[PDB]
């Protein structure tokens, strides 16, 4: 009967909760001990990416029955510690997909034409039309690794620019991938066909370092890569050397191993487009998330 | 009618198809005015990109110059008055460009929606502000396309796939044909207030110069965003500047300027302006198609 929203979340969350009929507490940038103390009579907790629901927090929260996350994934909640105290963890699987898919297509275009590089150049007062030569997407081959919701939204968009969408996903059948115009192949057959590769998988052991020194070497010379999913699906170290060799012509990253990143080797490279994790950074999405999570809480109050 | 000079960095395949046709060629680069004239003194033809400027003076010092080709669309770097006076032919390559321009345009729109160039310049400076850079979901938003030519319809079919409403205006193409690639046509006065995004794909005309001006900008939605990848001044540079400063315009993307390169560095420098040194036709894919399509035209008239 009492929830706490611990992060900057769309107003409409708190509304639909009270609308449902339970107390709420909008707080922000709270400290670990400040959080626990506030939590000590709250049945629910909703969080964004800021709040980290550690082992310690869950065990200091004697009343905590449920932990909702207004976003995609739960990479900021101890699931081991969660399942131990029989706690529920709630998610917002739909209401974020589109925003992430768009930023991704942004990246691909931005990579093809070096728009961010040209702006930073022009902004410094330089007219370098001698050499900023980019690529026509029409008739090029894009490789999508992770034919989830985001993966298929990215595919249908970049289809319209006349790109070949070949991809790989071990859950989805060739019959269903084909049904949104992505032809499926085994990984070893994908690397050499691609001029562009984007990744849309959760961070798993089966996925970690999916692009590494070894895959990068099987790729077309001057392939270009977009990580808007999770940090490390593309091995950060590995990419760095692929850019330095020219095996990789350029790369776009919305996500890092450390967030925010200490290893500022990549960001700083002249062929790296970067963003401080903006895949869900839209009024449109956070409202749909914030709405879809607050529903799930009220839904189970019957 | 039998010896040509290529004065710019042009795709190798140009010189090939020329000699292939059966006439001498001279691939030179970054030539000086007097260095050019001297080299030209036994060349019937000249092929150029955007770099070389075929001034009044050059044409009149070139007693043998019969023809001037341009590997691109437009010839805003050749004195046409001085050209027609000496009975010289001027050729260009209007086709081999459309797609490259359409893509950069969609680039701009996304880049504007999500501030990708701003985020890179920020990250590149070592900054993580995710609380700051809230952008827009294109899904269900309205794009206004002014100039439903080739480029205009390629831009429309692409941004449709993101789930945008494509309303546009073009006085040449009928509502019946615009509708047939998913652009609903409306009179200009009724377009400004519906748009969250406006791009322009028209030639430079007096009827189109300053198409976006203090007056149109004011009838737009507060925080509209604008893309000029067509010609400098279709969007009044001065007018835009004040629209960004007021917030009537939330941001702008420019591939084209009144002066190229631009002296008035007021716009470029604004924090919500994405800018490019005229890269709409800056793709290996296009310059080859241009370079190929021009060398054809030269050989075609040799028989
Ligand atoms: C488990 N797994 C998946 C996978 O999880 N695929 C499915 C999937 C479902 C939902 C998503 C999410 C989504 O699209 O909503 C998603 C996208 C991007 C980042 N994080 C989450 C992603 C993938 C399709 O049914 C499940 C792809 C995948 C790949 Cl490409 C490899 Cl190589 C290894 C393991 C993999
Ligand atoms: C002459 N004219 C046209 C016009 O020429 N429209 C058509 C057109 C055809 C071809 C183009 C060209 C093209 O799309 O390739 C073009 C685009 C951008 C820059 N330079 C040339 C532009 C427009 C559509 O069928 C012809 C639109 C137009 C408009 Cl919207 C105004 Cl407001 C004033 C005069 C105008």
């Amino acid at each position: 009967r009492k929830v706490l929203i611990s992060d900057s979340l769309d107003p409409c969350c708190r509304k639909i909760l009270q609308d449902g009929g339970l107390q709420v507490v909008e707080k922000q940038n709270l400290s670990k001990e400040e959080l626990i103390a506030e939590l000590q009579d709250c049945e629910g907790l909703i969080v964004r990416s800021a709040t980290k629901v550690t082992a310690d927090v869950i065990n200091a929260a004697e009343k905590l029955q449920v932990v909702g996350r207004a976003g995609t994934g739960v990479d900021n909640v101890d699931l081991e510690a969660a399942t131990r105290k029989g706690i529920l963890v709630m998610n917002t699987p739909n209401g974020n997909s589109l925003s992430a898919a768009e930023l991704t297509c942004g990246m691909i275009m931005c990579l093809a034409r070096q728009i961010p590089q040209a702006t930073a150049s022009m902004k410094d007062g330089k007219w370098e039309r001698k050499k900023f030569m980019g690529t026509e997407l029409n008739g090029k081959t894009l490789g999508i690794l992770g034919l989830g919701r985001i993966g298929r939204e990215v595919a249908t968009r970049m289809q319209s620019f006349g790109m070949k969408t070949i991809g790989y996903d071990p859950i989805i059948s060739p019959e269903v991938s084909a049904s949104f115009g992505v032809q499926q192949l085994p990984l070893e057959e994908i690397w050499p066909l691609c001029d562009f590769i984007t990744v849309h998988t959760p961070l798993l052991p089966s996925t970690t370092g999916l692009l590494n020194d070894n895959t990068f070497a099987q790729c077309k010379k001057g392939v270009r890569v977009v990580n808007c999913a999770r940090g490390g699906i593309v091995d950060e170290g590995a990419l760095l050397r692929a850019l330095q060799s020219g095996q990789c012509a350029g790369a776009a990253l919305d996500v890092f191993t450390e967030e925010p990143p200490r290893d500022r080797a990549l960001v700083d490279h002249e062929n790296v487009i970067s963003c401080p994790h903006l895949g869900a950074s839209t009024k449109e999405a956070q409202s749909r998330c914030g709405e879809e999570i607050a529903v799930q809480f009220v839904d189970m109050v019957k």
